[PDB]
């Protein structure tokens, strides 16, 4: 009925009661902790495809209850009517439709509840685009182009989510097949090396197999591969003037520009599922702005990604014979300096890991003060470099699953039956 | 039943069955994870002790391929008699060695466990006085230090009886530097040790009031009041920190000690509790260079190093802290290696741990591991453990936390 978390740097202690409202399993038990498992749990709130009434209505009522509680009604005329309305809708279609206010509330609370996101101090400043009238992949492309243009905003980035029609029977899903709206292709080379982004090799081959003509470069913006109402997906080229990119250079190393590195400005996750009141929105691309380490540490320096540490260390004239010279650590810092300096030079929104983690601590305090807790996944929140010199490293966190939420979902090529 | 862990860099999958053998709590529930909680939330009765002892003896005889043997059954017989008649029992030397090694093997927060089976166990269960403890600890330090060629070792003092006669080393490690709070609010030496430094001074220690004073040993035998002892200085190996490129780094006056020797934990074997069990290995560089030197509440040297580096400290996004952190850690490693004092960098150490993990899953069915502690405090994702899924569970024998002695000791003098 109370769990404390301590900050070992400041000795601030916070007391969590929000976890009493947690809905589904974390994967852990009294005897085993799964805190570093990427997908520890298959506990879902509704089964399979179209639920029965007693499966869907309880989840709808819980969400509608929560929304009307949040606005200081509950039991109000409108709340009770809304319940009866959802009841008849489920009775007569096996599903129900969210009001615009409920949709906005649900999307913001899914972000507020995302325990792996260090950026949630921003959660209530989210632009919600209702795309539930969409019917074809051409319409999805139009909605996505507008999202990208609004969110990019000539570099002054703005958080947004575009929400396509919810799942019905499971055979008419709307899906963005891309993992992010904007990523670079990867190509398997004949000798066995990889050109471009190795993580995207499989998705790139699907695009090529669907007729995409690849330029076969290191930074080829992938097409959109969009699926509407369960049909076969269709390819679309994002107008390049909508794709803001930042050439990476270094404030001291004149030679850094000659590595030919660039990255895109808009991080826009498009493969997750948005769950609100038992409704599943299988296409719901959302975007914010980057923390530098996402590009500078993971995208650039993961061994299975662009893996650039060896090349940077060379130009730096570092001793690479032994691990203990820390040549990887030293190149890693310089790369992240360049990423930040380049984005900032071009006035493209970006946040460094010191500022972001500091904001998150402030967000945690805010959430404990007003909400009685903040679900947080230490394994994901602590940045992938310089961990203990950021404040979150020293902050204990409780992780639990609240709804509405963002969920993982299978890649659609593993499940789609082609027509 | 099986649980799978995946490495997201290599796609290697490992199957854990060993978790079925755990019976002590992690702190998590089915609906909350407390994996980042440092300390998630007293003498056993006869009835409590019997099953704990059986489980240990069973696993010991299993490990030596004599489960079910006559020797196995007579040992269980003998143990139960001792509990029945004395309310406790005594480990054979072989079981003590096995138990100590396996508490190490089971330490989910230790990245250095590839070495677990090479541990020198010093049986100090005949000790009766603080003078005896000092002698045992001096010999441990000398053996472990080995002129820089460090060797892992543990020294095990008598087990708890009624809880009123505990053996305790009051120090948190055998070798640490003092900390002194100044009148003006500043701190000289190690801020983490200010409280224990004050206790020492109160007990009669005359402090030099320098930045790197090796603390005296504060030793408690049989539940008596603890007594002060000065470790002979020639047994305390230290490394002056210099940098391979920055000639000014040596002018910072930094040094550290070579032997990491944890002395405030409790060793639990077969339900028996060894409250004084100091153990030592060798350092991973980041322990000194990231935490001891750069934690804001420790020596906190980032500012001074970055100044000497002429870094721009006006904005955080210059990553001046990150830049200075790396150079400090280069200096630590270079200094120890130059003086031929054993040390391991975080890249080598985490690679070894991955190989140790694989091996443990193959020969033992798993390896409990605390990702939050195993991942080094700098350069996290460029080490292989970052990408390694891990399962955390509590196996016994184990090393456990215990309260600080000055919070529970009832003083006997005057
Ligand atoms: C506005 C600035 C934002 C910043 C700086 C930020 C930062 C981050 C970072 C660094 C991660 C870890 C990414 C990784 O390692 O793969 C993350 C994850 C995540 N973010 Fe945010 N974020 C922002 C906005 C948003 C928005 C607008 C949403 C949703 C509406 C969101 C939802 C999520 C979710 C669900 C995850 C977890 C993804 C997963 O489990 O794979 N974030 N965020
Ligand atoms: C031989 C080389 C060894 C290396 C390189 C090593 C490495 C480490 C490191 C880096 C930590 C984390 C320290 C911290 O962040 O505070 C740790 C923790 C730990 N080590 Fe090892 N270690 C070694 C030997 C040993 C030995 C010999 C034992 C016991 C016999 C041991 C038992 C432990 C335990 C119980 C912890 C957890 C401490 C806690 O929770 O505060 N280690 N080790
Ligand atoms: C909105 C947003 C802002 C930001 N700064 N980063 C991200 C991200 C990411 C990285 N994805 C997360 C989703 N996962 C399925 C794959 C990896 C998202
Ligand atoms: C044997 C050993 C080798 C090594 N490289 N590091 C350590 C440590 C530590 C840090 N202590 C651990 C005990 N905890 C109570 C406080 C913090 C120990
Ligand atoms: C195994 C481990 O959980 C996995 O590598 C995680 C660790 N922490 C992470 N943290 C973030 N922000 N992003 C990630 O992709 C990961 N990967
Ligand atoms: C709050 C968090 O659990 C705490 O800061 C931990 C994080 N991981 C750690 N990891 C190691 N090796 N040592 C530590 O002291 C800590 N501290
Ligand atoms: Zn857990």
């Amino acid at each position: 009925r109370f769990l404390k978390v301590k900050n070992w740097e400041t000795e601030v202690v916070l007391t969590d009661t929000l976890h009493l409202k947690s809905t589904l399993e974390t994967g852990c038990t009294e005897y085993i902790c799964m805190g570093s498992i990427m997908h520890p749990s298959q506990h879902a709130r509704r089964p399979e495809d179209v639920a029965t009434k007693d499966q869907l209505f309880p989840l709808a009522k819980e969400f509608i209850d929560q929304y009307y509680s949040s606005i200081k009604r509950f039991g109000s005329k409108a709340h009770m009517e809304r319940l009866e309305e959802v009841n008849k809708e489920i009775d007569t279609t096996s599903t129900y439709q969210l009001k615009d206010t409920e949709l906005i509330y649900g999307a913001k609370h899914a972000w507020r509840n995302a325990s792996r996101c260090v950026g949630r101090i921003q959660w209530s400043k989210l632009q919600v685009f209702d795309a539930r009238d969409c019917t074809t992949a051409h319409g999805m492309f139009n909605y996505i182009c507008n999202h990208v243009k609004y969110a990019t905003n000539k570099g002054n980035l703005r958080s947004a989510i575009t929400i396509f029609p919810q799942r019905t029977d499971g055979k008419h899903d709307f899906r963005v097949w891309n993992s992010q709206l904007i990523r670079y292709a990867g190509y398997k080379q004949p000798d066995g090396s990889t050109l471009g982004d190795p993580a995207n090799v499989q998705f790139t081959e699907i695009c090529i197999q669907q007729g995409w003509k690849p330029p076969r470069g290191r930074f080829d913006v992938l097409p959109l591969l969009l699926q509407a109402n369960g049909n076969d997906p269709e390819l679309f080229q994002i107008p390049p003037e909508l794709v803001l990119e930042v050439p990476i250079r270094h404030p001291k190393f004149e030679w850094f520009k000659d590595l030919g590195l660039k990255w895109y400005g808009l991080p826009a996750v498009s493969n997750m599922l948005l769950e609100i009141g038992g409704l599943e929105f299988s296409a719901c691309p959302f975007s914010g702005w980057y923390m530098g380490t996402e590009i500078g540490v993971r995208d650039y320096c993961d061994n299975s990604r662009y893996n650039i540490l060896e090349e940077v260390a060379k130009k730096m004239n570092l001793d690479m014979r032994k691990t203990s010279s820390l040549w990887k650590d030293q190149a890693l810092v310089e790369i992240n300096i360049a990423v930040l300096y380049s984005f900032q030079s071009d006035k493209v929104t970006i946040v460094d890991h010191h500022s972001a983690t500091e904001s998150f601590i402030k967000h945690m305090e805010n959430e404990y003060r007003c909400r009685g807790g903040c679900p947080a996944d230490w394994v994901w929140i602590v940045p992938p470099m310089s961990g203990s010199i950021t404040p979150v490293f020293h902050q204990e966190m409780l992780n639990y699953r609240l709804t509405p939420s963002f969920e993982y979902q299978p890649d659609p090529w593993n499940t789609h039956v082609w027509k």
